[PDB]
């Protein structure tokens, strides 16, 4: 659980939560997504995310990470994993 | 990511989230916990948990599991990892 795909999958899922919630205000900006992050106890090493993190998991978030998180998560992540992005892309 | 460890690290965490929004409602019951993993998209093999996934999850969930994902859950999932027993123990 050290790489990208686990704080990726991670993150879609809950900023969709949130996005569930209609709380699509804090899935559309870095500052409101990385303190969700940082608020309900997300971490990739023993840290939430501060602003970096996404941002390198991204930079380096390959299309085969989505595919093997998309596994998983069929088509249950086209709105989340792009969401993610329009709303914090890097 | 075929492990407990990692539908576990994210039944918690998503809950947890649902717990932060006042949803205790939600994590306070199996049927609405399944369901909330059901509908955030939530799933360990391309399909969600009906009521027996999180049962076997647990059910073969070591405190192994529990250190693994501590090491990056230090102290923030003492309040959802056991949560989750309380309101969905087995």
């Amino acid at each position: 659980m050290n790489k990208n795909i686990d704080t990726v999958r991670e993150i879609i899922t809950v900023a969709s939560i949130l996005i569930k919630f209609s709380r699509e205000d804090i899935v559309e900006n870095r500052a409101n997504f990385i303190a969700f992050l940082n608020e309900i106890g997300v971490t990739h090493e023993g840290r939430k995310l501060n602003q970096n993190s996404f941002r390198k998991i991204v930079s380096e978030l390959t299309q085969e990470d989505k595919k093997t998180l998309i596994d998983e998560f069929n088509e249950g992540f086209e709105g989340v994993y792009r969401y993610l992005e329009m709303y914090t892309n890097k």
